[PDB]
């Protein structure tokens, strides 16, 4: 009915609270980084990324399909690399954070397959 997207976001939620926050040492990228305390982020990395407004987005039920959630997840990994580098130890642990996501997200795969037709199909057939 009208509990496709909620399920689906619920699902997603789940893996960012249980699955991602739980890698160890990932502390930093819970929340978004203070401007005070790193003078030069918020201009060197132009689309900021945290797990919190990746929440915060979740609740706005913004993902329709991993596509656009891996987009956002993925720019997290993408941004210490390109303020820290890629060897640095939050680069590393952030790499850790994206597997996680990504052997999760395949291992619900087909699960979450179903829900994606799903929500799409009522947005596909609201407009027809
Ligand atoms: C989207 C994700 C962005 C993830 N991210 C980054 O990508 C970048 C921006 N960093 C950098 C910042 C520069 O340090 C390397 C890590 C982050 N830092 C922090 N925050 C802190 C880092 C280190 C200390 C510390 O060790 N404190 C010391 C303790 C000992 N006393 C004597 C001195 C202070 C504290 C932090 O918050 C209070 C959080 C997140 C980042």
């Amino acid at each position: 009915m009208d509990d496709d997207q909620v399920a689906f976001s619920f699902i997603l939620d789940n893996i960012v609270t249980q699955k991602m926050m739980a890698v160890p040492d990932s502390w930093p990228f819970h929340h978004p980084v203070n401007k005070k305390f790193v003078p030069d982020y918020y201009k060197v990395i132009v689309n900021p990324m945290d797990l919190e407004t990746i929440r915060k987005n979740i609740s706005k039920h913004k993902y329709q399909s991993r596509e656009s959630f891996l987009d956002d997840v993925n720019l997290i990994l993408a941004n210490s690399v390109k303020y820290n580098g890629p060897e640095s130890q939050y680069t590393k642990t952030a790499q850790e954070i994206v597997n996680v996501c990504y052997q999760t997200l395949t291992e619900y795969d087909e699960h979450l397959t179903q829900l994606e037709k799903d929500i799409c199909t009522a947005k596909e057939a609201a407009l027809e």
